[PDB]
C-alpha cells in the first residue's frame, strides 16, 4: 500500500498524522504492507521550494498508489501572485492526476444527531455520498460572455464525461447499499436529457446495481425531508457542487467530513475542512475527517471495503466515547485517535 | 378593486370562494369597492369552451386589475393534445399578461413549528420572498441541442431582463423588512458576474433597502442553517426554481404556501398546490394559500400592505386555533374561513 502524504499547512501534519496512526495500527494488525513518504505541498513548499506543488511532490503524487492530502492555505500567501499561492497546488494535483469525480458522503453518526439542523426522525441512518463531475459542464464549458449588454455561459456534456462519472458511481456503489440516484433537468434542459440517456445505458453493465433518476430541485428537498433514501446519487459539477454543500449541514457539528478526488491517475484523499492556523499546535484539532479520509483511501484506493468500514465505526464509537473540544467533549488530536484505535483492537 | 377570478378544476371553487368571502369582509368593512367577476379556465373550461384559456377570459384578466386564480387540472384531460389540456392555459395567462418576476413567500407560522424538519430553533422567525426570474435563463436560452456525441444549453441574461426582476424585488421589499439578498455563482460564472453588477447598479435607486449578495451553493446552505436571515432574495430562473423548492420544505405542514406571477400585465395570485380532486365538493380543503393568495394581492396588486398583514395575522391566528384536517385538526374549508373572519372583525 503506498501513499504518498502531503500534510499541507496549519493543522495538515497534526492530523494527517493521526491518520497515518490509524492506518500504522491497522497495517501492523493486518498486514497491508503500508509503504508512505511525507512529500512539501502548500504554503509550506512556496516558503521552501518556491511553488506549492514542487516536482518531488509531482513525482511522489504521480508514483504513489493513494495521496493523504492535509490542508493547505495560511494569510501569508494570499499577498503573492497566483501560482504561488496554496491553492493553485490543489488545481495543479487535480490536472495532472487526471481526476475526474469528486466523492463527498455524509453520515450522520447517531451521537451526534442532536447538533443537526433537522429533527432527529429525519437524519436517522442518513449515509450516502454524492460523487460530483468534476471537470465539465458550465464551469469550464464554452462559449462564455459579457457585454453591456448580456452574460453567457453553455452547459456542455460529451457521451464520455458523462459515462465516466457514472461508472465511478456504480462501482461506488457496489461497496455500499448498490443504489444509485442519478441527478439531472431531464424534463426541461437536453443537457439533462443526454445525462439522463447515457446514465441508463452505462447503468446496463453493473446489473447488481439499482438505478433511479431525480430532478435537482427534486432533489434539494429529499436532502432535508428524506436524506435517508440515498446511498449513492451522481450528478454533474454545478449542482453537485450545490447539493454538495447543501448536503453539508445535515451532520450540523461540523468540520467531521472527508473528500476525495478520483480518476485516470493517483486518486487524491482530503478532509474537507482548511488549514486552520488558529490552532495549529495545539493538540485540539479534531481528526474525524483526516481518520475518515483514510478510510475512504482504504475503501477506494485499496479495494478494503470491510478495513473502511471498522475504522468508520471506530471513529463513530470515539465520537460518541470522547467527543472533541469542537462537539462540546474535551479529547485532543491524540486522545481522539486514542479511543479510535483502541477500538481497531 | 378589480378582480378577474379563475377558480379553476378540482378544489379551486371551494377554496377560491373562501379567499372571496374573506375579501368581501375586508370590502365590506373598509370599503374598497371590490368588484370581482368569475371566468371560465381549466379542464373546465375545456370541457364548456374547448380550450383551457377561451376568449371571455383572456379578455377578464386583460381588464381586471388582479386574477385570482385556483387550480387546474384532472386527469380527465391527459389523454388528449397539448394545447387542449389544462396546463397549457397556464402558460398562456402568464404569456400573455406578460409576467416576469415569480414571487413565492415562506413563512413558518408559530403554531406548526413541530411539524417542521427543522429543530425549532432554525424555523423560528422565518419570513422572506424568493423572487424567481421567470422567462429566462437556462431554460429558455439558446444555443440548445443534443448530438449522439454531446448536449448544450445556454444560461442567458440580457441587463433589462436582470433589471426586471431586480426593481420588482427591491419594491417588494420596502413593504415588508427592507433587505434584498441577490443569489448567483459570480465567482466562477460570467452571467453570474453581469448579474452581480446590474442588482448593484439598479439597487443604486433604492435607497432606503439594504442589498446583499450570495453565491447559490451558500444560501443553500443558509436555508436549513439560518433561514430568518432574510427578506426578500432575488434569483434568476433554474436557481429560483431549485431555491423554492429547497424552501418550501421548512413550514413542514405543507400545502399552505401562496404564489404570484408579476409583471407589465395583470398581476395572477394563485395557492401553490394542485387542484386535489380526490376531496373536491367534501368540505375539507384547506384554504390557508388561497386566502393567503388574497393577501398578495392586497399588497402586490392593490399597495395595501397593513391589510394583507391583517389577513396574514387571522389565518396565522386561524391555524393556531382550528388548525385543518390536514394538520391534525378537524375544521374544514368553512370552519376555518370562519374564525379567520372572526379575527378580521
Amino acid at each position: 500500500m503506498k501513499v504518498a502524504v502531503l500534510p499541507g499547512d496549519g493543522i495538515g501534519p497534526e492530523v494527517t498524522e493521526a491518520a497515518l496512526k490509524v492506518l500504522r495500527a491497522l497495517d501492523e494488525a493486518e498486514g497491508l504492507g503500508l509503504a508512505y513518504e511525507v512529500f512539501p505541498f502548500g504554503g509550506a513548499a512556496i516558503d521552501a521550494f518556491g511553488e506549492p506543488f514542487p516536482e518531488p511532490t509531482r513525482k511522489g503524487v504521480e508514483e504513489a498508489e493513494a495521496v493523504l492530502l492535509g490542508s493547505v492555505g495560511g494569510p501569508k500567501w494570499d499577498q503573492n501572485p497566483r501560482e504561488l499561492r496554496p491553492e493553485k497546488g490543489l488545481l495543479s494535483i487535480r490536472k495532472q492526476l487526471d481526476l475526474f469525480a469528486n466523492l463527498r458522503p455524509v453520515k450522520v453518526f447517531e451521537s451526534l444527531s442532536d447538533a443537526s439542523p433537522l429533527k432527529k426522525e429525519y437524519i436517522d441512518n442518513v449515509d450516502f455520498v454524492i460523487v460530483r463531475e468534476l471537470t465539465g459542464g458550465i464551469y469550464f464549458g464554452e462559449p462564455r460572455g459579457m457585454s453591456e449588454a448580456e452574460a453567457w455561459n453553455t452547459e456542455r456534456y460529451s457521451k464520455p464525461e458523462v459515462e465516466r462519472v457514472a461508472r465511478v458511481a456504480f462501482e461506488a456503489a457496489r461497496k455500499r447499499r448498490k443504489h444509485v440516484v442519478s441527478v439531472d433537468k431531464a424534463n426541461v434542459l437536453e443537457v439533462g436529457e443526454f445525462w439522463r440517456k447515457t446514465v441508463e445505458e452505462v447503468g446496463r453493465g453493473y446489473p447488481d446495481v439499482a438505478l433511479e433518476h431525480q430532478y435537482v430541485d427534486a432533489m434539494a428537498m429529499h436532502l432535508v425531508r428524506s436524506p435517508a433514501r440515498f446511498d449513492v446519487v451522481v450528478t454533474g459539477n454545478i449542482f453537485g457542487d450545490i447539493l454538495s454543500d447543501l448536503a453539508s449541514v445535515l451532520p450540523g457539528s461540523l468540520g467531521l467530513l472527508p473528500s476525495a478526488s478520483l480518476g485516470r491517475g493517483t486518486p487524491v484523499f482530503e478532509p474537507v475542512h482548511g488549514s486552520a492556523p488558529d490552532i495549529a499546535g495545539k493538540g485540539i484539532a479534531n481528526p474525524t475527517a483526516a481518520i475518515l479520509s483514510a478510510a475512504m483511501m482504504l475503501e477506494h484506493a485499496f479495494g478494503l471495503v470491510e478495513l473502511a468500514r471498522k475504522v468508520e465505526d471506530a471513529v463513530a464509537k470515539a465520537l460518541l466515547e470522547t467527543p472533541p473540544p469542537d462537539l462540546g467533549g474535551s479529547a485532543g488530536t491524540e486522545a481522539f485517535t486514542a479511543t479510535v484505535l483502541r477500538h481497531l483492537a
